[PDB]
């Protein structure tokens, strides 16, 4: 299924750069570029999952060669929706790697027009919803998830980025009540409920109360699957990760921070206070060492068993009358 | 006019900021911060551009309270696809001053957090859509147009960027055809077919030949406008213009530039190549000295004369069935 994913890439490349207007010519071939760099090499998840749904969503004598086109498309929308926030995400953060290469804008030569790259990466999305969707009846409503989810994405990002000022010392900010607020924002619509909703809106599953069920379940699947990103920020292996951890030294309220502010004696306290948020190697592994102190990849283990049994639980609540397959797929793969 | 047109103002912020979901409090603050410092202390052309065809494109009966104010808000949506394109633009050009206040990105505590911002600032446009437009006829044919002119936009900017590479003698790139198609896609469409094209969709007027012909004025007033702008990047005043003038240093193709390679001799060929593209102040003087040595504020005289009869040409070719007075008042506004 990612082979057959991956394999609908160069058909979008060749349609998003079909208009080559020689004029636009040499502009044509960067956003070729910026899509072969940019939206490939990850485990396309997200893309995925608006396949995998709409083929258990959809009644099978509808799922004729052309509506599948349009299902494989609308995931790849979701992909160069992920990579237009990752690309500009790590200009923000001051990144070094991404999936296992220099992040774009350390390129030589690209640099801050990575923005510029970014925003013609969003602007694909719509171009392929007009190509692929124009006249289906269901063409409004993810023009409009989209740029709703774009929207929350951004005021979650918005809150990151506030709530993690540079050089200046943010502990006070750091508690659980806003994580919860930034990762609900900044990951959990774009990553889980986007991708369902898409299949959902295709498959005419319109309804709002069916959408807000979905929600109640995917909205948490996402809240753990920040959470698990934290850990793995510097816990991770990076050649399984892909990319260096920045979280300590750019002083993000990461579920570690937090976590660790809460079993803190007062003497640690002030270890977090005089080394979180600074760019000096020693500084972040004294971080890290009081991290490991605390217990903390132990804790982690536990809330990632307490997370599952109680997404297992919503998904007994709300997923009537979808099928339980769909979010149970989803599962599987974000606590493998 | 311009009065009534900043008083909505206080609306728009009021309705993009009463989503305070206490949570995402303090993002929507900062969103309110964002707009203020960057949708405000233009001239407003662009969004009154849209009020003004409105009003003659539509008629009086059918100008109640609501349909004006869905005009001012569509207004205000070309004013923040400009607000999101010139933060962008003035990272990316290493701009100093923008509409007489320091840009955005230089602010302390902002710096590279502008990405967000400027995404935010694009997202308000389809937030203010849905807002007013949900129901109406041309609510699609509205989105589409601001998503359309946004790419074309984005293909102009990666134009403009490939053609400028930063510490790259780029002379040879910087010709009249090049120059030409960077304007069109950079400048054109947003800030003179958009707006029109706008109240044209909420006047009902649809067809694919009167949008043509509209398309065919507006994109060589657009044209104008841009090189304008090149030669008041140098030779504005910048007490009117609000903005410190980058072109030489970036290494912009600017129509001056493009003007001086076709009347330069060879010795001046190697004192553009020696001194073009370049930080210093001492080189940058040289190649102003050499403009003015070709007499380039007379030549942008004569091409402005030029220019005006051209475009009043095409009022007379193309304006009908639409009144003239659409395209001649915006022609007063920009050759005034
Ligand atoms: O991939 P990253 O940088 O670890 C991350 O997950 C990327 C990201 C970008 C945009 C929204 N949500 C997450 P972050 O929040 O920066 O830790
Ligand atoms: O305001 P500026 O920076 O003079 C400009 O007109 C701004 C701009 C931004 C985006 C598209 N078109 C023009 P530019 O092209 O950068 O010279
Ligand atoms: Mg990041
Ligand atoms: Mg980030
Ligand atoms: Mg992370
Ligand atoms: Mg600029
Ligand atoms: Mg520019
Ligand atoms: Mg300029």
């Amino acid at each position: 299924e990612k082979q057959d994913f991956v394999q609908h890439f160069s058909q979008i490349v060749r349609v998003l750069t079909e208009d080559e207007h020689p004029e636009i010519g040499d502009a044509i071939a960067r956003l070729k570029e910026v899509l072969e760099y940019n939206a490939i090499g990850g485990k396309y998840n997200r893309g995925l999952t608006v396949v995998v749904a709409f083929r258990e969503l959809v009644e099978p004598r509808k799922q004729d060669a052309d509506s599948l086109q349009r299902a494989w498309t609308v995931g790849w929308c979701v992909e160069l929706l992920q990579a237009f926030f990752l690309v500009a995400d790590d200009i923000m953060d001051s990144s070094l790697t991404r999936r296992g290469q220099i992040c774009w804008y350390q390129k030589p030569g690209v640099g801050l027009d990575a923005i510029n790259d970014a925003n013609l990466l969003e602007a694909c999305i719509y171009r392929l919803l007009k190509l692929y969707c124009r006249e289906q009846p269901y063409y409004l409503n993810l023009i409009e998830l989209f740029l709703q989810s774009s929207y929350q994405t951004e005021i979650g990002q918005t809150l990151d980025l506030l709530t993690a000022p540079q050089g200046n010392v943010d502990l006070v900010r750091f508690t659980e009540k806003r994580y919860k607020s930034i990762v609900k924002y900044k990951t959990a619509f774009y990553s889980f409920y986007l991708p369902i909703a898409a299949a959902m809106y295709m498959a005419g599953i319109d309804g709002e109360k069916e959408h807000a069920n979905a929600k109640k379940i995917l909205l948490e699947m996402g809240e753990f699957f920040q959470i698990q990103d934290d850990y793995l920020d510097l816990f991770g292996d990076p050649s399984v990760t892909g990319k260096i951890g920045t979280d300590i030294q750019d002083n993000k309220c990461s579920w570690l921070v937090v976590q660790c502010l809460q079993r803190a004696t007062p003497e640690q306290y002030q270890i977090l206070k005089e080394n979180y948020g600074q760019k000096e190697a020693e500084k972040v592994a004294r971080v890290k060492a009081l991290y490991e102190e605390l217990d903390l990849p132990a804790v982690f283990l536990q809330y990632e068993e307490d997370s599952y049994s109680h997404i297992m639980a919503l998904i007994e609540q709300y997923a009537a009358p979808l099928p339980p397959a769909v979010f149970l797929g989803l599962a599987r793969k974000i606590y493998k």
